[PDB]
């Protein structure tokens, strides 16, 4: 499922997505349309054979079971195809998780390049909110 812009900052505020951990839900939105472009089923392989799920690009190393992944833990405890959902919940809770594991969100390399330090409240505009 692909959700337009404000529907997702929607989805997340709903979550409580904005201001977790003091990270504005503009960050959140911004993070997810440069990590999947709001695709719930976006899938990226990594060389180590690892794999990122979902609309935010969860890692199957640490965060996931797909099987398939070596050297994996499952820290949110939970099949990777949880996180191919149209109900962001699963992604959500395990996000959380995730950015309070001692890198805020630098843990997420789109967000990190294209969202830190750039005017986020902008992707939050003209949005009922």
């Amino acid at each position: 499922k692909v959700f337009g812009r404000c529907e997702l900052a929607a989805a997340m505020k709903r979550h409580g997505l904005d201001n977790y951990r003091g990270y504005s839900l503009g960050n959140w939105v911004c993070a997810a349309k440069f990590e999947s472009n709001f695709n719930t089923q976006a899938t990226n392989r990594n060389t180590d054979g690892s794999t990122d799920y979902g609309i935010l690009q969860i890692n199957s190393r640490w965060w996931c079971n797909d099987g398939r992944t070596p050297g994996s833990r499952n820290l949110c405890n939970i099949p990777c195809s949880a996180l191919l959902s149209s109900d962001i919940t699963a992604s959500v809770n395990c996000a959380k998780k995730i950015v309070s594991d001692g890198n805020g969100m630098n843990a997420w390399v789109a967000w990190r390049n294209r969202c830190k330090g750039t005017d986020v409240q902008a992707w939050i505009r003209g949005c009922r909110l």
